[PDB]
Order: structure tokens, then C-alpha cells, then sequence
């Protein structure tokens, strides 16, 4: 479902976007640097619009950069409130540039690391939107929830940014994220590790003995994808989190991925329920944690 405001946003989002035109390179100013995806925050000049623009170096011929740049118009098409927006995608000096939609709070990942771990009102209200937008789009497949891959801003909107809808893009150019039996569901699995390093402030594996844990309230890359595999999920410590809240991680974080919780599930899942009704100023809290 959509809200008045929700349409709104994407008419007035649509009606920005049949201004601006054909995408050229010349057509930009850099403004500052946002960080590594590396993403500037430019203006569009002749549109005078404010865009993010992702530049991805690759040596490959015509008839490969022509088809990623064909894959990436079905973006124009995936229009949603948990979606980033898309703008365009063209190459040129030795680069393909993806224009999109600039979100003035950055990655979640960069919000963790200012924040210090992020409240449990809050992270309702993150899950609510990575469900919906997951819901949205398999309402294609989705390729891997991180921190780093939800955009949020000042408006208090949270969007799943970077979903895969080019292979070659892929292709051309971290898997810590990713659930058991991928070494669908997957995603959800993401979004229960990914809360958990929101909740308690860190990569949750492996997990804090009570000697940090008490005090809150290095495992090489391949040592970890095994820990992952063979030993336990990681959970939220209990105390300090609601039991309703515990649960929700707990039925995403279940390493069968049958037993696993589906996004049908979930939606519906009491921390669900509970959030979508509570009354949070997330645009408050966000703009205050990182001084907008
Ligand atoms: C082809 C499919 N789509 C994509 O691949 C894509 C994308 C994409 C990727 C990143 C951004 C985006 C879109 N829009 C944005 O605003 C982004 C970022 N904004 C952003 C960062 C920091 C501050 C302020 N900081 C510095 C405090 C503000 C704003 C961002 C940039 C670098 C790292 C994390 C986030
Ligand atoms: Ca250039
Ligand atoms: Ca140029
Ligand atoms: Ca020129």
C-alpha cells in the first residue's frame, strides 16, 4: 500500500525526472564527494537538479557496457517509497556512471558509526521499510542486505539501495552477509544479522563474550564464513532489547532456511505490528545523531 504522501512523493519524484533529459557526462558539476559505493553528490546543471552519481571504472568493449546500460533501464519501471530513485545510467571516458537519487542522511552503515548502536524504536521502523521494499520487489530477486545498502534522510525515509538487476555489471567488476545454505531467504537472513549489528554496534560475529557485553550496556575472512556455517546464529542479548523484538531476529536468524521466517511472516511478526503503530520521530533522531 502507498499513502497520499507516498503517491505524492513519486509524482512529484516522476515529474522532476520527465525534466531532466538524456544523461552526458558534460552535463554535471561535482559538488563534494560522498564516499566509497565512489559516489559524488553532483548537480545536473541544464535540470539544476542535486543527484548522487556512482562512477564504476571498467576496461570491457561497446556491446558489454551497451548492455549493462540496457539492464539498468528497468530501474525507470521500479518505482517505490523503499526504493532508491533512479535518474539514468550511461557511460563515458572510461566509466559508467549510475545517476540517482540523493539521500542527505548516507548509509545506515555511516549512521552506526556516528550513532554509537542504533535504538530499537528506530531499527522498527528499518525494518519495516527493507520488508516492504523486499516485498516490492518480489511483488525480480534481491542481491544482499547490508547497512551500507539502506539509504536514509532528513525527510525519515529508509530505502534499500543497489538491488541487482544488471549480471554483467556484476560480472565486469564483501560476503559476510550472506546466509548458510548460500554457501530468497537470504535476504531475510541479512536483515536479522544486519539488525543485530545495528542493535548492539558492531559485526555480530563472532558474538561478545559477557566481558563486552556487560561494558556495551580479529577472525580472518575465511575463518568466519565457516563459524557462520557450522556453529550458532547470532541473537541480541536479552535485558536490555523487548522479548517481542528478540523474537523477531531470532525466527530471521534461523540458519534452516525453512524453519526460517518468510517475508509473509514477518510482516506480520508482533515487533512488526508494534512499530508500524508506534509514533517515532525518526527524521528527528537521524538529523540529531549525525548534526543536519
Ligand atoms: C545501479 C543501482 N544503484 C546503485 O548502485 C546505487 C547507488 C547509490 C549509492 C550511494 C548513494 C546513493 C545511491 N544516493 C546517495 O545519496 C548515496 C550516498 N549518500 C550520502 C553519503 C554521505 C552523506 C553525508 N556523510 C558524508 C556524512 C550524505 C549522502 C552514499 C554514498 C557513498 C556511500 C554511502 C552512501
Ligand atoms: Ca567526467
Ligand atoms: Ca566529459
Ligand atoms: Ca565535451
Amino acid at each position: 500500500e502507498l499513502d497520499e504522501q507516498q503517491r505524492k512523493r513519486l509524482e512529484a519524484f516522476l515529474t522532476q525526472k520527465q525534466k531532466v533529459g538524456e544523461l552526458k557526462d558534460d552535463d554535471f558539476e561535482k559538488i563534494s564527494e560522498l564516499g566509497a559505493g565512489v559516489v559524488f553528490k553532483v548537480s545536473h546543471k541544464p535540470s539544476g537538479l542535486v543527484m548522487a552519481r556512482k562512477l564504476i571504472h571498467l576496461e570491457i568493449k561497446p556491446a558489454i557496457r551497451n548492455q549493462i546500460i540496457r539492464e539498468l533501464q528497468v530501474l525507470h519501471e521500479c518505482n517505490s517509497p523503499y526504493i532508491v530513485g533512479f535518474y539514468g545510467a550511461f557511460y563515458s571516458d572510461g566509466e559508467i556512471s549510475i545517476c540517482m537519487e540523493h539521500m542527505d542522511g548516507g548509509s545506515l552503515d555511516q549512521v552506526l558509526k556516528k550513532a554509537g548502536r542504533i535504538p530499537e524504536q528506530i531499527l522498527g521502523k528499518v525494518s519495516i521499510a527493507v520488508i516492504k521494499g523486499l516485498t516490492y520487489l518480489r511483488e525480480i530477486m534481491h542481491r544482499d542486505v547490508k547497512p551500507s545498502n539502506i539509504l536514509v534522510n532528513s525527510r525519515g525515509e529508509i530505502k534499500l539501495c543497489d538491488f541487482g538487476v544488471s549480471g554483467q555489471l556484476i560480472d565486469s567488476m564483501t560476503r559476510s552477509y550472506m546466509s548458510p545454505e548460500r554457501l530468497v531467504q537470504s535476504d531475510i537472513w541479512s536483515m536479522g544479522l544486519s539488525l543485530v549489528e545495528m542493535a548492539v554496534g558492531r559485526y555480530p560475529i563472532p558474538p561478545p563474550d559477557a566481558k563486552e557485553l556487560e561494558l556495551m550496556f580479529p577472525m580472518a575472512i575465511f575463518e568466519l564464513l565457516d563459524y557462520i556455517v557450522n556453529e550458532p546464529p547470532p541473537k541480541l542479548p536479552s535485558g536490555v532489547f523487548s522479548l517481542e523484538f528478540q523474537d523477531f531476529v531470532n525466527k530471521c536468524l534461523i540458519k534452516n532456511p525453512a524453519e526460517r521466517a518468510d517475508l509473509k511472516q514477518l510482516m506480520v511478526h508482533a515487533f512488526i505490528k508494534r512499530s508500524d503503530a508506534e509514533e517515532v520521530d525518526f527524521a528527528g533522531w537521524l538529523c540529531s545523531t549525525i548534526g543536519l
